[PDB]
């Protein structure tokens, strides 16, 4: 279980990724990296984790991504590739399994455009994360309400259960991670003028891969507390 | 000629795109929808243009794509795709000719990878066309500095005349709008510590394809004169 302690400043370089698996460079509670991981698992990918110190990062890392982030994939021919979306797109083409995106061209746009619709949300969290009072959550409560609206008209058009069909998909996986912390974020009120969003956060609650993944309230808001203080321990929080 | 002048407020809704012909929303001097042009031109599909007056827009444009933005797409089945990579893609996957993504997932990660690298530009491009004076002008020229030597990098280990091979693909096209736009933007002593991005320029201009798109520094000039002032006639200038 300690297996997963994260490396930090002065730890050695890890040595190469065996044949037959791929390594994921991850950060326990980072929703970016979650997105990979959930592809990981929805497809059945035999795979490595390293967890990284984010408040504490070992210079090598810049050596995995000149960008310092999570999440990186490092394969067994030595091949990097970084940023969130192009991990799980790249994963979804290289390795077998139920196929994520849609062959469709049309219907894979689709998909990219609805996560061009999500794309103001990270950034929203990450202001809301620094929240100071209750003027100031009034008014991201109003921010984050204005983005669901868009998501919410998706669904209705579509009548569809998930955002690609009836089926969870790619897009699903993607934006995911950022509404699992929301309850966590006191923000789950922002979500009761859109009802169908709301249903679809209750089925993806009940999804195996989503399921597996979900970390509790308690642990993410141990490691938040941690992580605003800039705490060499954050990522590790638990362990 | 007088054939390209743009919709704006007031003007009818178009009727159907027709059968064997896909149809692009544009602006003679965007940089996004010159994206989408450069793969319609490479890939030899056959369709038409309708500009968008950007500084007057219809109120029908909205029903197109609800952000209101240059390039959109539609289809003779009525599908509308907006977002500039997005279209793109859509175009390389939709249509036959020469495919300008590589198949192999790794080398098309890593032109998304490319991408990432250039996406600060066309922010900073927007920051200096705003630019006052002589000290705002030495700064963005450090900001543009750095971001060039990013460019740099990748093909010093390539060692490649393109960001893709030694083949014009998507990733040279994806990025050029904003290269060609520099020299306007008196922005070229910019590329002057990055010698192979500079070669990569001069390639680029002698390619059939961005030839036949260039628009001069005057007409350029003269369009973007009138944008900073909102003047309703800018997207036209020269018609
Ligand atoms: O700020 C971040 O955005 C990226 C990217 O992976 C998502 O597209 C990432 O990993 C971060 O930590
Ligand atoms: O500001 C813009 O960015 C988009 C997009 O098309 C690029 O990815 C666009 O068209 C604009 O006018």
């Amino acid at each position: 279980g300690e297996s997963a302690r994260s490396l930090g400043k002065g730890s050695a370089p890890p040595g190469p990724v065996p044949e037959g698996s791929i390594r994921i460079y991850s950060m326990r509670f980072s929703p970016f990296a979650e997105r990979t991981r959930l592809v990981l698992k929805a497809k059945g990918i035999r795979h490595e984790v390293i967890n990284i110190n984010l408040k504490n990062k070992p210079e090598w890392f810049f050596k995995k991504n000149p960008f310092g982030l999570v999440p990186v994939l490092e394969n067994s021919q030595g091949q990097l590739i970084y940023e969130s979306a192009i991990t799980c797109e790249y994963l979804d083409e290289a390795y077998p399994g139920k196929k994520l995106l849609p062959d469709d061209p049309y219907e894979k746009a689709c998909q990219k455009m609805i996560l061009e619709l999500f794309s103001k949300v990270p950034s929203l969290v990450g202001s809301f994360i620094r929240s100071q009072n209750k003027e100031d959550y009034a008014g991201l409560k109003e921010e984050f309400r204005k983005e669901f609206t868009k998501l919410e008209e998706v669904l209705t058009n579509k009548k569809t259960t998930f955002f690609g069909g009836n089926s969870i998909s790619m897009i699903d996986y993607l934006i995911w991670p950022w509404f699992e912390r929301l309850e966590a974020m006191k923000l789950n009120e922002c979500v009761d003028h859109t009802p169908k969003l709301k249903l679809w956060m209750a089925a993806m609650k009940e999804d195996p891969t989503v399921s597996a993944l979900l970390t509790s309230e308690k642990d993410w808001q141990g490691f938040l507390e941690l992580y605003l203080q800039n705490s060499p321990e954050a990522c590790d929080y638990g362990l």
